[PDB]
């Protein structure tokens, strides 16, 4: 049956590959602790060196699960097999269980601390499937499920930005600043109906994906290069007179045939600005409606947009995506810098004839008959992003490679039930508790195998591209050293990106 | 009966010591397998369960 | 219907991969010409520098198809996909068609030659499925179906060795030499019932395989290395007194646990002998029953056995398998030398304690509790070999990696029908004709996919291991240069051997 001494589930793990679909099973041990003193607070985040950038956050008692990452669902073995054997995949169905919960009381006497379970205590679990609340998760954040299945997953506190802060600072007297401020929304998760669990209860959640495929195939030539070089063309070209060289009208050469297709969009003009503490981006998207005084620089008003380049060749390292592989990574140590996949759709440029030479034009806006590839994604990329709800939008291809969704997987929120204790004078004294439990995530992935008429061998991801590191520097990548530390990939190729191995005929 | 800790030998050590520069020592080392038992589906028991 | 102007088939090609099986389809254009003046001859092959080695051959009018090779059935793309995605494969069914035949007359006037078809001429096609005749094919010969599907396949003349020549040389008077000679068998293929085809006819042949799997999985540790290094052992060891060091009896160390398993067999003692023109092998298997005079060295009596090493580490390049990738290859130019797969079952050695050090023992004979791997095979290896019919034999694992079969695919023999012309004085004047046609080979291969619990990535075969060569040295391996010549792999790894990528837990 069910009870205190009965487990509500078991550990699931592994991956099951078929030609039609892939199933990844993952279980983790998580820890919930009391956040924010069981209270909602609205604080100003104002760092000193940010150059005028300041925000106000609404911090909550709640914490949330974040599943958005590839490394969390796929092992390096499973990922290699996926990117080698399949030309397409997309997430299809996702099933989450939370079970085997243990709530314990923290008795802090002193340097010593003891832990006693309390069977009547409970934990709140809310899943937001309609997205009625500010989205908890944002791509590239460090809060995701761990990669190693035996590592513990620590929840991160939920919070959201209610208003642009500089607009509502309402210094002195301003009419529109006053109006923006009075409209600031405030969201409590208690207005929802959710579930309370004790140590013998468990919960389950299903999610369906409406998605676009991730395409693992590679382009060996540009779309403008597809022609028979032998066959002559009917087309004629006219070269205006320039110098002493007279004008000419002549037939286009058979090897020179002009393309009807165009470079994908991207913005190379701008450069990053200012101190690192500030928000630093080449391009800055601001909302400053009217009224409100300019005050500091645009850094406070704006968000900032990178990678700006899109499909164009990054001029320098400012335009390249780079991240850190561990939270301890700092100052160009342990950072992975994206590289070209050597796909011909992925990197592109436009040049503008001045009649003498060609000059790179930096801003390529969106234009008819453009072709490009999405950013090649590794295990270290997030899977999806939230597509903001709006009247109008252009073509949606986030430059971080994520799949934008109208309704991503709903965030699961979890919180320790507040247990009040009596007090002689009235104060908030909660009982100090925390919950650890087991969460399993099962995603069903729809895949498609490749068939090629190419004669020659194709590139694949090999363990021979991996490096060797550790304390003794004897262990390879994706292994553990003698201290238990897990060796992380040093380079972008060790992360096994897509759009590399499998050729396609455009 | 006291359980004994599980462990295994992943590679011949002297081959993969990879002292100085060697091409085959580097290759043997990059192939070292690593096994976690959590990739499997197994069972979790509490004090009232049995297997 | 059917007739002169109707084709009897079409071109088949490609490969069809499923999880259960693989189907390779191959079509070639072949050429049959008149061999050996339409007559059987028995000639002595006696080279000058061979050091006493001489053989007698029975040359026939017949020619034969040889399908035994991997490169012929699989493309470099198909082979890569096979060795990357599957841990086991074996040939299952083989279907051969011969069709679209064209017999033409050769009119040789002079420097000019003309070609006119003759519709009434015919071609003999005999398939030997019971192996009633000496086997036509032998592994590693150059007669196999071409690798490039657009290359023409030239038949090679059929012939066999009827007797050991030095035994039956019957110089002076010998009683046993006389007896061996009178027993020399003679095989004509006309004693069989076979088929005669004209230009509108076609033929088909099926073959079933009774085989053992080829295993593509790799061993990461030796079988003697499988133990928990932490757990102590009950076993004790005794070290006899040697020098001033007294004897001792002590418990075996936990990391030193002794194996119950043994090195595979192989013979490292011998060295090759004599001039290259001679048959040169470290080990020489002779049949010299009694009687017959010793005459020259054992080279004439014997066959010779290599690679001798089996699973043991080759000491030098004499013990390693090496071949030439093209028939124009000579003198250490274009030769591919086998290398260790870095499987722990594949290379092995035994050392013998003398109480001071260990010494390699060269001859490892077959012994109980031995484990080894078969030779890792590339596309350039033959698939099968003929297992000689005999009373008794030991374990059958040809050191060339081939699959020994009681009944390999039956050889298909083909011959131009002799068209006699009249003659005033009686001579053999045949009409000079040849046939070109199309032969398709379809093999069904039974395969099995791998599933691993390994966390880390595994080695795979990548096009990044390939080299670049040609006339202009701009083209990669397995491609064509500007002269039409096909770039061959320079090294053994470019041939994509098995027993490399996929790990197994022993």
């Amino acid at each position: 049956g069910s009870g205190v001494g009965i487990s509500t589930g078991g550990w699931v793990g592994g991956s099951y590959f078929t030609d039609s679909y892939v199933i990844t099973k993952n279980t983790r041990q998580f820890l919930v602790k009391i956040q924010n003193d069981h209270k909602y607070r609205t604080e100003n985040i104002i760092p000193s060196n940010a150059g005028g950038k300041s925000q106000r956050c609404v911090s909550t008692p709640w914490s949330y699960f974040n599943f958005n990452q590839y490394s969390s669902h796929f092992s390096p073995q499973d990922w290699q097999r996926l990117t080698n054997e399949y030309k397409r995949f997309k997430p299809r169905k996702m099933h989450v269980k939370i079970y085997n919960l243990q709530i314990k009381q923290i008795l802090s006497n002193g340097a010593d601390t003891t832990y006693n379970n309390d069977l009547t205590a409970g934990v709140h679990i809310f899943c937001d499937g309609e997205h009625a609340y500010p989205n908890a998760t944002h791509p590239w954040d460090e809060d995701v499920m761990p990669e190693l299945p035996y590592e513990t997953w620590y929840l991160f506190q939920y919070g959201y930005i209610p208003v642009i802060h500089e607009l509502a600072e309402m210094e002195d007297a301003n009419a529109v600043e006053k109006a923006i401020a009075l409209q600031i929304p405030f969201f409590m998760l208690e207005n929802s109906d959710h579930e309370v669990l004790r140590t013998g209860e468990s919960t389950e959640f299903t999610f369906d994906f409406d998605c676009e495929w991730i395409n693992n195939e590679r382009a060996y030539i540009p779309p403008g290069l597809m022609f028979n070089p032998k066959v002559p063309t009917r087309r004629a070209q006219y070269i205006r007179q320039h110098g002493n060289t007279a004008s000419s009208n002549t037939r286009i050469q058979p090897y020179a045939k002009p393309t009807s297709w165009m470079t994908g969009p991207g913005l190379l003009s701008a450069q990053r600005v200012g101190p690192a503490g500030s928000d630093t981006a080449s391009w800055m998207v601001v909302v400053n409606p009217d009224g409100t005084a300019v005050n500091s620089g645009m850094a406070g008003v704006g968000s900032g947009f990178d990678p700006p380049s899109g499909s164009l060749r990054p001029t320098d390292l400012e335009y390249k995506i780079q991240w850190y592989q561990t939270p301890e990574g700092t100052n160009s140590d342990g950072n992975i810098i994206s590289n070209p996949p050597l796909s011909m759709l992925r990197d592109q440029a436009l040049y503008r004839g001045n009649q003498t030479t060609y000059n790179l034009c930096s801003d390529v806006w969106m234009f008819p008959n453009q072709i490009w590839d999405r950013y090649p994604i590794t295990r270290e990329n997030p899977i999806w992003c939230k597509k903001p709800r709006s009247d109008k939008n252009t073509i949606i291809d986030p430059f971080d490679g994520t799949l934008a969704m109208d309704h991503p997987p709903g965030t699961i929120f979890i919180k320790m039930a507040k247990i009040p204790v009596p007090s002689n004078n009235n104060a908030d004294s909660y009982l100090n508790i925390y919950c650890t439990g087991q969460v399993s995530c099962e995603i069903v992935w729809e895949v498609e195998r490749y068939a090629t008429k190419n004669w020659r061998p194709e590139r694949r991801h090999t363990a021979l591209g991996l490096g060797i590191g550790g304390e003794e520097n004897i262990n390879p990548t994706y292994h553990v050293d003698k201290n238990g530390k897990y060796i992380q990939p040093t380079t972008w190729d060790m992360c096994y990106p897509i759009k590399t191995n499998i050729n396609k005929v455009l």
